[PDB]
């Protein structure tokens, strides 16, 4: 401690030392979007290829909620038996747990349910994924002039960019955005009914006729002895082209005219699937959707995986052009140099101060040079302790620069003075002032490690982020108090200039401000001044009641947050037709919402990106979705032209003037979040009911929460309603008697009109598969039903409309299930200005009135949120108790503390005050300013308590005189301090572009907070602590200890 | 078939359950068909039970059959998913459609067993569906809606049928 | 539970069930005459029970033209029974099985 | 030494008589396609071979741990799953942490 | 694989099999020109055999009433064989295999000797529908980083020491067709990793006892005073590894960061 006083160098050693410490911490650190902050989840997905609804929730979906008993970690299971043939259930994890865990113990219990699968699903698999929606990144794929279409882009895609770019060093997951090829087989009922034949002789012609075939070997082991050959059997191999398989032999005719798969339907390399549409700008393009990989940087997977686009981009076909329809990385390169940026003014504008007060070059710059060994530092513990540098916490840091300076400065003035009034040697003056403030500075290091843990130890998402700054500012804090014990005081004897006893500078100067008289003037006015108050105590007991209470109805009267919303540089809008439409609607509508970007705003639009087929609640031709990317934020003004006014005006456009409900919005800051004031209701089958009776509930329940405008809000289903499907009843007796095979009917209904997947191909040196479907208009019209014959035993053909009865039934597409059990997905929210939780009350009240098997649970964003719920108050309780009792500590008493606790809402009402009147929101930044406040308020009032008390005590002086005495050579330092505060943090107060939204939240919160806390504190402290202490002990007194 | 398979203590649990199931998947295609078909649960567990809740019928009218169905019905799909649950021994048996051959009354009429089996196997399913409007359609187009399919059966009325 | 034991003979060179079984009742025979070592020395488990086989004579049935298949899953079907199908009761799946009747396979 | 070796997951199988290319494009590279995003990988080595074994070794960084490895990665060929043969995954499929050093041979 | 190295000549770009084993065996040839480097220069992978192709001409047999499924069955458990079945043998079980006997199953035409039989009861020769040549093909097709490649396996000649040989390998590699480049894994990718360490532990090591020396025990000039010393230590290790036979190894780093360690210590 005092020791490396007289250990300059030593000193210097520690300190160009850490600074590189700091440096290399620096170059290979890791930056991310936001810490890696959501809870963890795995899915588990199957494709069962044509099934209905009760299918793949009943062959795939049931079998499974029985087998993959007994993975640990058990949280909650989410799942969707899509009618279209996916099963996914998605298991959301309590946070932080290891999720490779969950994944494997998954996929091996799976593997308990696999046989118990149908075969379709058994041999086209099951996957189990850790996953989220947080894509990196959606790369498009377009060809310019016109040369390939949507299947020809997928192709490519599938064959020429999967293996070799995903090798770029930075990459997690891969996904598809299109259909890869598949040898497509389009049968015409007619051409199969000439020839007496049905898609199962043509199945069977297909599978027995291409493969590979067991060969076997010349000279095979175990040969016979002389032998002197060695070789292999090559046989019967699998087919190439498009034209190997129209040769293919069916059935030979007596008149032997053999009819080969050319004949009775037709042949095109074509797609595995024809769902999904892509569109970049109308034009035809595929598309890739890229997650960030296990500890990697953005930046990277940016430069490698752009880098490698461009290394096979001229080893691309003609007119292919790559495209990057969808990144969140500039919006990070962006966020990363606005912070460093505003830190920098931050570190310009407190040199400022710090000049334009100590006015000595060399004195001026010695806490210049207390910065950089202090952050650089920093960054050393950081790259220590495994977290990232990313905006949130380099923000902790930007944020630390007042917790930073605070101590380093308070010495180079506590020394100044000092030599101002005992005329000692630079060093020695400097040793009294050390060892008289060591209890400033190890007391600030106390409480503000106090207050910025206890939020450390704090759950959820929110939590991990306050973890950030918790270590940056903590780190920023210690490191600052600690070179506060090596650093800066030795850089306080030695690079520092020798004063004599009372130099005083007044007006001593002319050219540069004669000012410091002025101070000093002041100083008398205040000085004076606190004394007047002092005299007069009780006036300034009621006034002090008075901010307290206006601290607390105003912190009422301010609303909550979870995040602020952030004008990403990219945002979406998404479609939504009338159940049972088709595919054509839907493409109507995205095209004309190309129009309303490229047209109505075109000059903010840069590239739309419009998708057919799947988007919110599920998958289904009704469905759209388009990302639309804005140009680069420098060209892009005001109000109208940033993503809020623009969501406004395009909702506005398309609600009340279209048939269909289509809506645009801005995604959260965070890649996944808490819908706020709200929930997601699921309302749980336990009892031995089904779909009907659960959506009958629907209708009743979204009856009865919809009707209190006073406590409940958007009653509203996530999902697909309930669609028109067609029964076609069998009745099996006319077939038993017609001589057709119940095998024949059903697999040619179904390679007709669902379509099969039968066997394996090579295009091109890949492995592919190969589809037989029928054709278009042979299976699109309810009246094809008939141009569908089935071949007997005898040897004649049968309509279906000899044995097939046909109805409309309803039933919804989109099958919900809560744990293996029957569920139905309410999303719901709390009124406005209404607690979600209340809301929570009101609501369970209603669903609890249900019948006997609709029952209420939670899921997704209301569950841990209901676990951890009522703990806020207690932990800042904490940080409250723990800056009480660790500073009583510092010191050695009680009363002395509570008088620099009586400053926090000094503090408080400044945060409220200032951030009240421009809008924003207790929320987290409001908060992490918040305590920061409390950190300023007390940091101040230990400055002025700790030299009267100190003189009361060891030098024995009186309480108002030494009130005052302290109260009057300490207002230079307070001010000091709180001017680079103020100054440091102005910046981010006003700045528009890259997460102002949280530039502003930080900075409006903390500044004004304090203001009030100084300009206040510095006249109600020695109040504070006059009153404080005049009520303990008796002899003394007002002190005279000689 | 009961194997269990007690590893070095202090071992991660999880981490062996796991490897013990795909190592299940070398040995399991190569199993019998009746097994592959009745499944085999591999389950981390202790080495005696832990606790028993019991459940009972107040006015007795209910057969072991029954109220071990009730069980099935409403609640033991997550006693094994609890994170600390292995392999549940049911104290009862969930219902399963019991069909009881009379070997005379099929002697009678000129069918046997596997007649019966292959019988109610193709009788009894779901099949590949289909979609009216099918993807991809052709222009004009205004319908997409559910195929159905001959469903498999619900009552004893259908059973018997 | 206690000071005792697990003890396993395992059988090693291949000489199937009845050796072992002899084997282990020469030893449970072996402890039991030293009461000044040794206490409870028992076997845990099951012995051997009665059995009844079954052997079908192929021939007979490969003339007469029945399919030896038919005959296994028939026996089968009919005294042990068959997993087939699953169906949904009341909303939720259970198991398809088809066995004899009471009194059509108990003597 | 120490683990010095880099970690690596070898998968073997037997698709009885098939060709270099078809082990090599159906079998080997139809994993290496979904493991993107591996911890810790240093070098990929595979195997197509004629003989009807197939090969396909995943090679990570030293001490990237093994179970951890088949962890991650025995679940990310797991997901490359879908374009290997089912000749392939019907008849005796290894998935096991490998090296090729063999640290004994008994005769 | 051997001394020091395994060589891993890796396909980058889109070139081809022929071209780019014709680019190889150029390189396996043209360094046979080097007994003062190296010693013991050979290939690793299968080459290509002759491969003996059976088309069976589906058409003539689908008249003739065989069936497909028999003629591949068989063909097959007649040269490669099945699994059908397992067993007991002993008190444990095993695989039953079907395959022809020895003779019938080494040369041709002992294709001939083997018929089919149809639907109605009348066997069939192989000769009735299969032509038959000789082509070839390749059996074991190796890659590292899953793109085509070659091991050029190789030794140091007899004359001492392992890495002039690799850096000798890295002076062979030059003059092969655009796309045709060089890596190290195994032995060698170390002898990569722990090499051009030099300039990085130096770097920072060497700046760290530095800030050590000024540090605790005082001043400025003391570590450069001091610093001087390092060169006096090296000359004689260098000289003894030369004059012996020895080679810039690890054994050699940690037997150099030692001897300028006690040599710190006493200038300290
Ligand atoms: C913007 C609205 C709210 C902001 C104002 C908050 C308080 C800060 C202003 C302090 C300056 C005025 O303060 C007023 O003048 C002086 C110094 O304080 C004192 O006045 C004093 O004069 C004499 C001096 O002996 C009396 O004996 C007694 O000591 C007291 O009356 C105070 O009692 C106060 O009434």
């Amino acid at each position: 401690p005092n020791f490396f006083i007289d250990r300059p160098i030593f000193a210097w050693v520690i300190a160009i030392i850490i600074m590189l410490a700091g440096g290399l911490a620096i170059l290979k650190l890791p930056v991310a979007q936001y810490p890696t902050i959501a809870p963890p989840a795995v899915t588990i997905s199957a494709s069962y290829p044509g099934a209905d609804a009760k299918t793949v929730q009943d062959t795939v979906t049931q079998v499974i909620e029985q087998n993959m008993n007994g993975i640990d970690n058990l949280m909650y299971m989410s799942s969707n038996s899509d009618s279209t043939g996916t099963v996914q259930i998605t298991l959301t994890f309590e946070s932080g747990t290891d999720a490779d865990i969950a994944q494997v113990q998954v996929q091996n219990k799976l593997q308990l349910a696999m046989p118990l699968l149908p075969q379709e699903v058994q041999q086209q698999g099951v996957s189990v994924e850790k996953s989220s929606s947080s894509f990196l990144m959606v790369v498009g794929v377009i060809n310019t002039d016109g040369t390939m279409t949507q299947e020809d882009i997928s192709d490519y895609v599938a064959a020429n960019m999967k293996d070799a770019i995903s090798r770029t060093s930075g990459v997690g997951d891969v996904q598809l955005f299109g259909s890869q090829y598949a040898m497509r087989i389009w049968m015409n009922p007619n051409e199969l009914n000439k020839f007496q034949l049905t898609p199962v002789d043509v199945i069977t012609a297909i599978k027995a006729q291409n493969a590979q075939v067991a060969a076997g070997q010349l000279g095979g082991t175990p040969p016979v002895k002389g032998q002197q050959l060695n070789a292999s059997i090559i046989a019967q191999t699998r087919l190439t082209s498009t034209e190997e398989f129209g040769k293919i032999l069916l059935k030979v005719n007596q008149d032997g005219s053999r009819v080969l798969l050319r004949d009775v339907a037709k042949i095109e390399l074509g797609g595995e699937n024809y769902d999904i549409i892509a569109e970049f700008n109308g034009q035809p393009a595929s598309g890739l959707g890229i997650k960030l990989a296990t500890g990697a940087n953005a930046l990277d997977t940016a430069a490698a995986i752009r880098a490698e686009l461009a290394k096979m981009e001229p080893f691309f076909p003609s007119g292919l052009k790559i495209v990057y329809p969808y990144d969140t990385t500039p919006f990070v390169k962006i966020s990363i140099h606005e912070v460093v940026k505003t830190l920098v003014e931050a570190i310009i504008l407190v040199f400022l101060v710090m000049y334009l007060f100590l006015q000595n070059f060399r004195a001026t710059l010695i806490p210049t040079i207390a910065v950089p060994v202090v952050l650089l530092g920093t960054f050393a513990v950081l790259a220590a302790f495994g977290f990232s540098i990313n905006t949130l916490t380099m923000f902790g840091m930007v944020l630390a620069i007042g917790l930073l300076v605070d101590d380093a400065i308070v010495v180079v003035e506590n020394v100044e003075r000092v030599m101002a009034e005992e005329g000692l040697p630079p060093k020695e003056a400097t040793r009294k002032s050390m060892g008289q403030i060591q209890g400033a500075l190890v007391g600030i290091a106390m409480v503000l490690s106090a207050v910025f843990v206890p939020m450390a130890f704090f759950g959820g998402s929110t939590g991990a982020i306050y973890r950030q700054f918790s270590i940056t500012i903590v780190s920023a804090m210690a490191l600052s108090v600690l070179v506060a014990l090596i650093l800066t005081p030795a850089l306080c004897a030695t690079m520092l200039k020798p004063i004599a006893k009372g130099d005083h500078g007044e007006g001593k100067k002319g050219f540069f401000g004669w000012f410091n008289r002025m101070f000093e003037k002041s100083t008398h006015h205040y000085t004076d001044s606190v004394g007047g108050i002092l005299r007069s105590t009780g006036r300034y007991l009621v006034l002090y009641l008075i901010i307290v209470v206006g601290m607390a109805y105003l912190f009422v009267r301010l609303p909550s947050s979870f995040l602020p919303d952030e004008d990403q540089g990219v945002f979406m809008t998404m479609v939504q037709l009338p159940a049972g439409a088709t595919q054509e609607r839907t493409q109507k509508v995205l095209n004309e919402v190309t129009h309303y970007y490229l047209t109505k705003e075109k000059n903010n639009v840069e590239s739309v990106f419009a998708v057919n087929g799947a988007g919110a609640a599920g998958r289904g031709q009704n469905t759209g979705i388009a990302f639309v990317s804005l140009k680069d934020w420098a060209d892009r003004p005001g109000e109208e032209n940033k993503v809020e006014a623009i969501t406004m005006r395009a909702t506005r456009a398309f609600s009340q003037i279209k048939d269909a409900m289509v809506f645009a919005f801005n995604l959260p800051a965070i890649v996944e979040l808490g819908t706020a004031t709200g929930f997601d209701f699921e309302l749980i089958d336990q009892a031995g009911l089904g779909h009907e009776k659960l959506t009958q509930a629907r209708n009743q329940l979204l009856a009865e929460a919809a009707k209190h405008p006073d406590m409940l809000t958007s009653v509203r289903p996530n999902g697909l309603e309930d669609t028109p499907q067609f029964k076609i009843d069998i009745d099996q007796e006319k077939a038993q008697a017609l001589g057709v095979s119940i095998n024949d009917i059903n697999t040619t209904l179904g390679a007709a009109w669902g379509g099969s997947y039968v066997n394996d191909f090579i295009d091109r040196g890949r492995v592919k598969k190969v589809y037989v479907m029928s054709e278009a208009k042979y299976r699109m019209l309810p009246d094809d039903i008939g141009d569908w014959y089935v071949r007997a035993a005898d040897g004649q053909m049968v309509p279906f409309s000899a044995f097939s009865s046909s109805r409309w039934e309803y039933g919804s597409p989109r099958l919900e299930r809560y744990n293996g059990l029957p569920s139905m997905e309410i999303l719901g929210q709390a009124a406005p200005g209404k607690s979600t939780g209340e809301a929570m009350e009101l609501m369970e009240q209603l669903a609890s009135k249900l019948p006997t098997g609709v029952g209420y649970d939670w899921t997704g964003m209301s569950y841990q949120e209901r676990l951890s719920g009522n703990q806020a108050p207690s932990l800042y309780a904490i940080s409250l108790i723990v800056v009480f009792l660790c500073l009583a500590a510092l010191y050695e008493s009680w009363s002395i503390p509570f008088s620099v606790m009586l400053v926090v809402p000094l503090g408080v009402i400044g945060a409220l005050l200032a951030a009240t009147f421009r809008g924003l929101t207790n929320d987290v930044y409001f908060q992490v300013g918040l305590l920061t406040t409390i950190g300023l308020s007390a940091k101040n009032a230990i400055l002025i308590v700790e030299f009267a008390k100190d003189l009361m005590d060891k030098e024995g002086k009186g309480l108002i005189e030494a009130t005052l005495d302290a109260v009057r050579m300490r207002l230079r330092p307070i001010l000091m301090t709180s001017l680079a505060f103020i100054l440091g943090v102005m910046p981010l107060v006003i700045s528009t572009g890259a997460g102002s939204g949280a530039q502003n939240a930080v900075g409006t919160g903390v500044m004004g907070g304090m203001v009030t806390a100084t300009v206040l504190a510095i006249f109600f402290v020695p109040v504070f602590f006059v009153v404080v202490r005049r009520r303990f002990s008796r002899k003394n007194e007002d002190i005279e200890h000689s």
